[PDB]
């Protein structure tokens, strides 16, 4: 069978865990040999020596989710040169990926972010974004487009300092919360796209006693944030299962492999129709998923 290989961020991590899950059911579906690699930290470097035994290994495709587009580019541009299929996730534009597949649309999912804490905090008062670190790609895109929506919309909100590379810390979350709640009597809502910041923000904010004013939102597995969603620490989720990006990874490297061409039109079954930007080379689908009290008990 052909060999695809996934490569999350880090190991140890329920996200990541919950993804592989996506990359071992697309390879019993599309007979594939698939497996997910874990790095042992966040430090690009880590990726890129993966990534040199994968191309040794001569494997038929690499997916991955990017700590460093820029750090990753040569040793991609050498798996291309190679004749391995390279796909992202979580890197729209990654310049030498074949494609980069999105399970949410970036406009959209940011729009969310701002409608949902506007309207709890009656379109004034402070916030702040969390960001796995200064440099991942998608986390501080999503944040660029949340900040412009927020302008454009309610010019009454504002960050109440730039953002902070913090979320893939329960600890780091933890500590910066409590730091920003006893400076800024305004904060209202902490934004999180790394899942181990709604986790560390809605401990901070269970301890003091704060989720009246202080409101949790970002990305998380549901089972990871239960507890705090329940007790209402961490308001809501506005997120994505992984599982899903992991099946489509290993689903589009399944289509290149046995030689077909993605163009707008492109669908899975079990997914449905994405949209296909050919310039840029990015497939997009939309499967945004709410984690709320409601439906907390209806996930994974
Ligand atoms: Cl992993
Ligand atoms: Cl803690
Ligand atoms: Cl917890």
């Amino acid at each position: 069978e052909k060999t695809v290989v996934n490569i999350s961020k880090v190991d140890g991590m329920p996200w990541f865990n919950r993804m592989g899950e996506g990359v071992v059911q697309a390879g019993k579906e599309f007979n594939l040999n698939a497996s997910q690699v874990g790095p042992s930290s966040t430090d690009a470097p880590q990726q890129v020596k993966i990534i040199e035994d994968l191309i040794a290994r001569k494997v038929d495709a690499i997916t991955i989710v990017p700590n460093d587009a820029n750090v990753l580019e040569p040793v991609f541009k050498k798996a291309r040169d190679a004749g391995i299929v390279v796909l992202t996730n979580e890197s729209p534009g990654q310049p030498s990926a074949n494609w980069d597949v999105e399970i949410i649309d970036n406009e959209k999912f940011a729009a969310e972010y701002v409608e949902h804490m506007a309207k709890r905090m009656g379109g004034k008062g402070g916030y702040v974004i969390y960001v796995g670190s200064l440099t991942v790609p998608q986390h501080n895109l999503w944040a660029d487009l949340l900040v412009k929506y927020q302008k454009e919309h309610y010019p009454d909100m504002h960050e109440v300092t730039r953002r902070m590379p913090v979320a893939e810390s329960v600890d780091d979350s933890r500590r910066t919360t409590l730091d920003l709640m006893k400076t800024y009597p305004d904060l209202k809502a902490v934004v999180s796209f790394g899942s181990n910041g709604p986790i560390g923000a809605g401990r901070a904010v269970k301890e003091k006693r704060a989720k009246n004013k202080v409101a949790v939102y970002g990305m998380m597995i549901p089972s990871q944030a239960a507890s705090l969603i329940k007790s209402g620490d961490i308001t809501e989720g506005i997120t994505y299962d992984p599982a899903t990006a992991g099946y489509a990874l290993a689903a589009v490297a399944s289509t290149l492999l046995n030689g077909k061409t993605i163009e707008p039109g492109f669908e899975l079954k079990e997914l449905g129709k994405a949209e296909v930007d050919s310039d840029k080379h990015i497939i997009r689908f939309h499967k945004v998923l709410l984690v709320n009290k409601d439906n907390i008990d209806s996930l994974y």
